[PDB]
């Protein structure tokens, strides 16, 4: 059919893509893989974002630094996310039943809020100034770590996030339950407090990617996707074909009906990770490269035909003279796609293809007849095109 990709339509500024660095739990990037990470060169992701973990323990911080440090000398944003506070903030509790359930305790919400805010200060003296800080991963789901209820969040987003000498992310919760979130976005001064709301998607349906309460509360605010893995962690599956397509999809949604502004992996490097552990880009890495390569920080997400074939998915962001438009056809069959700007006009488009069998490889340029250009879209395959103004 047509896609209508409309150039006045703005839709959510666009933060970037990226992923995780873990060098305890999976072992910090080398200095090679870091330049794979962050360049955007050829065969390189151009991971715009970089997600890191606040340690419990201070002594622990140091191992962030040389990666943080590279991502920003390549002009990523960093942001935290921590899992436990320091032990000694921390108690037992009778969670339903569970006896080994951790809380951070009611009377060190300041003196955690101090943690975080020490763990910004480090940061900045090792020359990274972190754009955010999380509250908490995952307080909804803390079987190994620190669980919140809504209402311990909502007091300390009203009463010590303030402190926080940084954008504040807020709540992360594993699936995007909203009710983990609607009582910040129904508190004035919890709201105020917030910076970012962050979240996950492990397992979260399409149908609830979309929030009305933060489209009706949430001006001002940005709205993160913070961590996810998809469509699974099974070993060695980062290269399956056409699996790997389902990763292009997933943002598709993040950013189509999500509206959502960033998304960020779980581990970079691993074996069904966009790096793969020999250091190469997977299928999964150049799924995520269509987007993070192409729709850089400062991009606006433009309206387009989301989905104009069965199996077919659209989506368009523009920025730098340039309107770029991610094209995904997981059918089996290829499709001729034609492709109509309004309120703009164009000139020559450029673009590269994903598919069982090509990396991100540069196909035939096109051109633009009037207000638009026909291509066609190979079976399983993902295409960026590039279109100039
Ligand atoms: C195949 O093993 C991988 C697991 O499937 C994957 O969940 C992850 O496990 C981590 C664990 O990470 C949590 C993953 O779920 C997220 O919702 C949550 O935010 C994470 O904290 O944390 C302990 C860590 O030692 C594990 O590695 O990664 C596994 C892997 O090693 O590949």
């Amino acid at each position: 059919s047509d896609v209508t990709v409309n150039v006045s339509a703005e839709k959510q500024v666009i933060r970037g893509f990226g992923g995780m660095n873990h060098p305890a739990w999976a072992g910090d990037l080398t200095a090679a893989q870091r330049e794979t990470a962050f360049g955007n060169g050829q065969n390189q992701l151009g991971f715009s974002i970089l997600r890191i973990h606040v340690d419990e323990n201070r002594n622990n911080w140091y191992k962030e630094v040389e990666t943080a440090k590279s991502a920003v000398k390549h002009g990523a944003i960093v942001f935290a996310s921590p899992w436990n506070p320091p032990s000694d903030m921390v108690e037992t509790f009778n969670r339903n039943g569970d006896t080994s359930a951790k809380r951070l305790k009611y009377n060190k919400y300041a003196a955690y809020a101090q943690h975080l805010n020490d763990f910004v200060t480090f940061m900045k003296n090792n020359g990274v100034n972190l754009y955010a800080i999380s509250v908490q991963n995952e307080p909804d789901y803390a079987h190994e770590w620190t669980w919140w209820t809504p209402q311990e969040i909502l007091r300390f987003m009203r009463e010590n996030a303030g402190s926080i000498n940084a954008r504040v992310i807020a709540p992360e919760s594993f699936q995007y339950l909203k009710n983990l979130s609607d009582p910040i976005l129904n508190d004035p001064q919890a709201l105020a407090n917030m910076d970012i709301l962050g979240t996950h998607l492990y397992g979260t349906q399409v149908s609830q990617f979309p929030y009305p309460l933060f489209k009706q509360k949430g001006a001002g605010k940005d709205l993160w996707m913070t961590e996810v893995y998809y469509p699974n962690s099974d070993t060695n599956s980062a290269d399956r074909w056409p699996e790997a397509l389902d990763v292009s999809q997933h943002i598709h949604n993040a950013m189509v009906e999500g509206d959502f502004q960033a998304y960020v992996w779980w581990y970079i490097r691993r074996s069904y990770g966009p790096m793969k552990e020999d250091g190469t880009i997977s299928k999964r890495g150049y799924n995520m490269a269509h987007f993070s390569k192409f729709v850089r920080p400062g991009y606006v997400r433009i309206d387009a035909t989301k989905n104009p074939n069965a199996n077919v998915y659209v989506s368009a962001y523009k920025g730098d003279n340039k309107v770029v438009i991610v094209a995904i056809n997981k059918s089996n069959t290829g499709v001729n796609q034609n492709f109509v700007l309004q309120n703009g006009s164009a000139s020559n488009v450029s673009r590269w293809i994903t598919s069982s069998s090509s990396n991100l490889q540069p196909g035939t340029n096109l051109t633009v007849s009037g207000n638009h250009f026909w291509a066609h879209l190979p079976a399983q395959s993902v295409t960026t095109f590039v279109v100039n103004r």
